[PDB]
Order: structure tokens, then C-alpha cells, then sequence
RNA sequence: GGAGGAGGAGGA
RNA sequence: GGAGGAGGAGGA
């Protein structure tokens, strides 16, 4: 994991 | 340095 | 949190 | 670029 990790809700 | 590092343009 | 830089809109 | 998560607006 990195911060929202790949977690991509807004998917920066 | 990291991205833009502490080269804080904007300083996010 | 510096190891990315992908990215700066966080900063550290 | 993953080790931060500080931050997600980049994603990798």
C-alpha cells in the first residue's frame, strides 16, 4: 500500500 | 527529494 | 516519507 | 513507487 492505496476511489 | 521536493512551489 | 515522482492538490 | 500516507488531486 502506498496512501488510498490502490484504493483508487477518486482514482487520483 | 521527493516529487516536487521541498521544492514546495506551492507547498501542496 | 523519501525509497518513487506517476503527481503536487499532502509534506514531509 | 512503496518504504511514507502527510495526501489523493498522480499511480503506481
Amino acid at each position: 500500500g502506498q496512501w488510498n492505496k490502490p484504493s483508487k476511489p477518486k482514482t487520483n
